[PDB]
């Protein structure tokens, strides 16, 4: 009931009581552990007040006014509005708290040392897909900041009935397009080949190349979604070169500065924000390892090993490992030479251990998903490999949600 | 009740019913997942017959004589001997089945495609620490096989009362010594600094260098353990050189061929074999990444990066990643040039996916611990990163047990 986690590199031991405040379930039982399953899985008015009271009780327990008059009146005020409308509305202050703590509680996020430096843009007055486009452009501009990236989230009107949801249909606001070929192979990004076809099915004229920024598909208050093209001056991009290999320029790769994830669901005191694009910056390995070297992604280990002139006959020459290190040296180098914010897996994983120490001390714990925290290269030479982590679900939280082209009633 | 696991690189989906036959617990609950905790945690006669019947029922269900006359007589025969002695004895055939399936069920082992090619040495007639030494030498010789390594296990008398346990006190039969210095730093292997002091406390004269093979500490039928030195001709060793960097010889590193783990507990039909050293061969990363580059181990990223002439000022130059790839190219290269069996993390992790497919088909599943299956470098460029794995505990099994110098009543 007061579990211990250990670091098997420093022998540092931390004690977790926060997990007791945990609410939702994990997927594991006493007889099976599902910690490596990828995907871990209308709200009546009855259910809504406990969640509202729970959230409000921790919000006032955080500004050091827990149970005071201002708390009990806001507790009754929300009670009365849930009676009235069977739902309710968050103060601007409650929206910033919730949003910031959804991130704080994201157990798969290695960058949470930043969780309280987050810029919350309230788009709950938005009503049209054009207004969404506007808010999203102002998000991209603000968060990019000439390469000095700043974390931000734009929060669109909460779900109400279920048939009038605001959704961004892009998985990320900025994403490269994918096109299959006559021979079957894939130009651009193979991850987005279906979404790219949806945008074309809706009128996008594709500039069928590799690094084509996709248009925004925006669904407002349940209406069929509409295409908008981000002004290209707002899409900052980093051409990838190596500090040694001048043919690495000839490789002709480039990535975008701003990772801005738009397909998730933000849960605050029982309320559901189905459109809530959030952005920070990249850990280097997301691009260098996964985007560039996942077999089903850009898959450049073949080509980089060729230009490096490597023993590509034997699996056991570690030519794959060799070309992967250089690819991530280049991504880091390129981003830093252009003054565009990026973080390497060593700096990022060190900061998380330091972040973990702060959470166990001033909060009683820190939910963490080892399968996701440990970087996808060089696992054990980073300090998170050697750190035991307790995973549990706290709220406010970010959740997965189905893609809207399977849910939506079309016209 | 019939769960699905997916590979997010091939979209291959396998269905697991084996987990229903699971017995022991995992440490996870519906509200916390402990899949990254390192350590996952006398037997009365009442408890012993269910475990005996369970094991025997699956042993006869495996030779296609489930419930026949030979089964029911052996079921009654063991029933009667557990009445008699409150314990019982395994046939030689039952010992090989159990031992082989303990390995088959080891969810953290990536090499289990070999589980049925295992040589079982029955040392249940052993009575003295000298006889243990003898059996263990014959194990090392047989399993080494002039570098053409062969998997084997030597099984010493089962626990009975608890105060008369057979134990090997070495963590592995072959291990390098560790000595701390006046200034505090550590010669040899820092992992074994305490055990090395125990052997010296018992009379070992240390040849205080790096790669000093430790003597065997053997405890027989509960008696105080006794030192024996493996004949050096039986300890095969691989000097580590690089196929490019001739100063890598001057680094002067070497490892032993045979990984033979001696500190675990083999559980078969409720019986407990506290001494059961088992051996196979190395995946390359155990040595190249963990043994050589764990901060608390040999820790040679400093020195290899120096000789490579690297940017060692910035964390973000990936000089650590760079020196780690070369170190594992050398370990592989050295082992293969000497005809000593080793496997690279790519070949080994591919075989496990192929092994997984066989288990889900002819067995209904395959318990697997992702945190341990994914190699400690280059995670996602190997196919196990992208493979969902269900972890659950089946029996027969290998278990951890406390170090005997904390348990034992000394004289
Ligand atoms: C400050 C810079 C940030 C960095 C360096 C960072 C880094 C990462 C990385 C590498 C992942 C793993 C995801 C993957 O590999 O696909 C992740 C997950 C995640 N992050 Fe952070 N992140 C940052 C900011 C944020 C912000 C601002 C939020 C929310 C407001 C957030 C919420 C999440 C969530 C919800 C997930 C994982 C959910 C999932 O896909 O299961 N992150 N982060
Ligand atoms: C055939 C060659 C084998 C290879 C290549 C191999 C590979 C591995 C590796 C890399 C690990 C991870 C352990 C670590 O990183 O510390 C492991 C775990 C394990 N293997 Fe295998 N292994 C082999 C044979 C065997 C045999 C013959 C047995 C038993 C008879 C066995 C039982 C286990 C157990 C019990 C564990 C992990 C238990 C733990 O420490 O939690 N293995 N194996
Ligand atoms: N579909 C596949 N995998 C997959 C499936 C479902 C989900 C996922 C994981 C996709 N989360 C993307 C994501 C979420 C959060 C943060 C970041 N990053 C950041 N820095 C960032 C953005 C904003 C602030 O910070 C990236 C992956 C697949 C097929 C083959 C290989 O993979
Ligand atoms: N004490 C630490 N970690 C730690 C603690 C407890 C347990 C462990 C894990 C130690 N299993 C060793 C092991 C078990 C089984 C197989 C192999 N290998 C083989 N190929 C092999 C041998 C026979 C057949 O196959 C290696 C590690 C520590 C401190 C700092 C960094 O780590
Ligand atoms: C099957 C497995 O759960 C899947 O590959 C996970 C593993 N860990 C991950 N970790 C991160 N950060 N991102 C990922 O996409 C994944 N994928
Ligand atoms: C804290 C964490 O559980 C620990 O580092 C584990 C992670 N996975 C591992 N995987 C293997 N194969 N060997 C290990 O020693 C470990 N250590
Ligand atoms: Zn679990």
């Amino acid at each position: 009931r007061f579990l211990k986690v250990k670091n098997w590199e420093t022998d540092v031991v931390l004690t977790d009581t926060l997990h007791l405040k945990s609410t939702l379930e994990t997927g594991c039982t006493e007889h099976i552990c599902m910690g490596s399953i990828m995907l871990p899985s209308v709200a009546t008015k009855d259910q809504l007040f406990p969640l509202a009271k729970e959230f409000l009780d921790q919000y006032y327990s955080s500004i050091k006014r827990f149970g005071s008059k201002a708390h009990m009146d806001r507790l009754e005020e929300v009670n009365k509005e849930i009676e009235s409308t069977s739902t309710y509305q968050l103060k601007d202050t409650e929206l910033i708290y919730g949003a910031k703590h959804a991130w704080r509680n994201a157990s798969r996020c290695v960058g949470r040392i930043q969780w309280s430096k987050l810029q919350v843009f309230d788009a709950r007055d938005c009503t049209t897909a054009h207004g969404m486009f506007n808010y999203i452009c102002n998000h991209v501009k603000y968060a990019t900041n000439k390469g000095n990236l700043r974390s931000a989230i734009t929060i669109f009107p909460q779900r109400t009935d279920g048939k009038h949801d605001f959704r961004v249909w892009n998985s990320q606001l900025i994403r490269y397009a994918g096109y299959k070929q006559p021979d079957g192979s894939t130009l651009g990004d193979p991850a987005n080949v279906q979404f790219t076809e949806i945008c074309i099915q809706q009128g996008w004229k594709a500039p069928r190349g590799r690094f084509d920024v996709l248009p925004l598909l925006l669904q407002a208050n349940g209406n069929d979604p509409e295409l908008f093209q981000i002004p290209p001056e707002l899409v900052l991009e980093v051409p990838i070169r190596h500090p040694k290999f001048d043919w690495f320029k000839d490789l002709g790769l480039k990535w975008y500065g701003l990772p801005a994830v738009s397909n998730m669901l933000l849960e605050i005191g029982g309320l559901e924000f189905s459109a809530c694009p959030f952005s920070g910056w990249y850990m280097g390995t997301e691009i260098g390892v996964r985007d560039y070297c996942d077999n089903s992604r850009y898959n450049i280990l073949e080509e980089v090993a060729k230009k490096m002139d490597l023993d590509m006959r034997k699996t056991s020459s570690l030519w794959k490992d060799q070309a992967l290190v250089e690819i991530n040296i280049a991504v880091l180098y390129s981003f830093q030479s252009d003054k565009v914010t990026i973080v390497d897996h060593h700096s990022a994983t060190e900061s998380f251990i330091k972040h973990m120490e702060n959470e166990y001390r001033c909060r009683g714990g820190c939910p963490a998903d080892w399968v996701w925290i440990v970087p996808p290269m060089s696992g054990s030479i980073t300090p998170v490999f050697h750190q035991e982590m307790l995973n549990y679900r706290l709220t406010p939280s970010f959740e997965y949600q189905p893609d809207p082209w399977n849910t939506h009633v079309w016209k």
